[PDB]
């Protein structure tokens, strides 16, 4: 599924991400934009052989099992394919674990490089939340 901007904002809002660990909603929408272009089916292979999955490009190196990332962990205790659903629940639940873990939203490279230190409020402008 390719989410609309406000459609995803609203979905992230009702799943409790607005100001979760102090990260306003715009940060989560900005992250999803530049990780997946709002596409729940997005997958990308990393140079080390792990793969990033779904709307927030969650990495098989640490967070989910895809059975083809040798030596990796599955900290969210879920198959990586579950993170590709049209329903973002699994990605959000795993994201909440990731963001509570140490370096916060810096765990998302696209957030660090394209959202952090910018005005992200624009990402939820005009949305019914
Ligand atoms: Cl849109």
């Amino acid at each position: 599924k390719v989410f609309g901007r406000c459609e995803l904002a609203a979905a992230m809002k009702r799943h409790g991400l607005d100001n979760y660990r102090g990260y306003s909603l715009g940060n989560w929408v900005c992250a999803a934009k530049f990780e997946s272009n709002f596409n729940t089916q997005a997958t990308n292979r990393n140079t080390d052989g792990s793969t990033d999955y779904g709307i927030l490009q969650i990495n098989s190196r640490w967070w989910c099992n895809d059975g083809r990332t040798p030596g990796s962990r599955n900290l969210c205790n879920i198959p990586c394919s579950a993170l590709l659903s049209s329903d973002i629940t699994a990605s959000v639940n795993c994201a909440k674990k990731i963001v509570s873990d140490g370096n916060g939203m810096n765990a998302w490279v696209a957030w660090r490089n394209r959202c952090k230190g910018t005005d992200v409020q624009a990402w939820i402008r005009g949305c019914r939340l």
